[PDB]
């Protein structure tokens, strides 16, 4: 198959412009086959955001064929987003925050990225405590607080893809994502990540967030590493724990991975994949 794609972490942040049109060809330099772009933080909000995350997205069209995505999960910001560039939705509530979400990426031909949100799923594990909340869902969600990690991430699919399934996008059109990271614990989190190619096993091409990840963060920590972002050496060995994770990743074949920084992440992918597709 194709090597892994990385797809580079574009965030502005509420000039903003020309920092953003900045780190897109940053990123586009360094091997980003995609940019994710985001402008998060009622009405309000959807159009500030919108006003953040649209003249980024047109800027970087009139230079730049790359893959555009964007990272929203309100349906009037990725519609306002396809509408000017963008390719793809990058929904981190896996088409649950939206309800109108699935017509709009339905109307649009677009991707959609379809992250198993487990903070959504289990809004009091303890874990997702200090996350935010996503959506504008669930039932009485009781068996979700007490499921296995991949039950518990089979079911939130099962639900987002008959959502999808009604919208009528093309099948082909999907990539789920694992949602590492989000209110799953150390375990939980290695556990899906150990267990890549049952989430391949499903069909989808799979969409991973490696990247400056607590637990990883953790690993680094307690085995006498650095870990201070605001140091050269804390800020490199985090991102270098990163790329061992694309490492992995991309050897068993992850289709995109979402990523800081590009260049560590090349590295990671290149000697992967050769390693891959030897034959
Ligand atoms: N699909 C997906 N989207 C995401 N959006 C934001 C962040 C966290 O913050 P950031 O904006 O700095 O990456 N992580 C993910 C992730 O792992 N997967």
């Amino acid at each position: 198959h194709a090597k892994t794609v990385i797809c580079g972490i574009i965030n502005v942040t509420p000039f903003a412009l020309e920092q953003a049109l900045q780190q897109a060809r940053k990123l586009i330099a360094e091997g980003a086959s995609m940019l994710d772009i985001g402008g998060e933080s009622s009405y309000v909000e959807i159009e500030e955001e919108i006003q953040r995350v649209v003249p980024v997205i047109k800027a970087i069209r009139k230079e730049s064929d790359v893959l555009i995505s964007i990272d929203t999960w309100k349906s009037q910001v990725a519609e306002a987003a396809l509408a000017a560039g963008a390719d793809l939705v990058n929904d981190i509530t896996g088409l649950m925050g939206d309800e109108k979400m699935p017509h709009v990426v339905a109307e649009a031909r677009a991707q959609v990225v379809i992250m198993f949100n487990p903070v959504m799923a289990r809004p009091q594990h303890p874990s997702s405590l200090i996350f935010p909340h996503f959506g504008f869902a669930f039932t009485e969600l009781a068996d979700f607080e007490t499921l296995p990690i991949e039950e518990l991430m089979e079911a939130f699919f099962e639900r987002a893809l008959a959502r999808a399934a009604e919208a009528g996008i093309a099948p082909e059109n999907i990539l789920l994502d694992p949602g590492i990271g989000f209110g799953l614990t150390k375990k939980e989190n290695l556990l899906l990540l150990r267990d890549l190619d049952k989430l391949h096993q499903k069909g989808y091409p799979i969409f991973l967030g490696v990247s400056r990840k607590r637990f990883v963060i953790n690993i680094l920590e307690e085995n006498g590493f650095e870990v201070n972002p605001e140091t050269e050496l804390g800020f490199r060995n985090r991102d270098t724990a990163s790329a061992h994770v694309t490492s992995i990743a991309a050897r068993q074949g992850v289709e995109v991975v979402r990523v800081h920084d590009v260049a560590s992440h090349r590295m990671a992918v290149e000697i992967a994949s050769a390693i891959r597709l030897a034959d």
